[PDB]
């Protein structure tokens, strides 16, 4: 998994959103407030094997942090 929250080096970008993880093994780093950023969807995270064609669409708070919204309400269990 990631961590800290930080970009290259010390002092960069302005306020974004913060470098997170979520349910699914995708590091959402600095995207934009008020962006919406796309990820694919899961392809090895159970016993399943396939739906290798949806994505995971995560909202980006303007106030500067991470939404929990992603695909998966049009997406497939794997």
């Amino acid at each position: 998994y990631c961590h800290r929250t930080t970009i290259g080096n010390f002092s960069g970008p302005y306020t974004y959103c913060n470098t997170t993880l979520d349910q699914i093994g995708t590091c959402w780093p600095q995207s934009a407030p008020g962006a919406l950023v796309e990820r694919p969807c899961p392809e090895y995270f159970n016993g399943i094997k396939y739906n290798t064609t949806r994505n995971a669409y995560r909202e980006c708070l303007e106030n500067g942090t991470w939404a929990s919204r992603v695909n998966y309400s049009h997406c497939e269990p794997i």
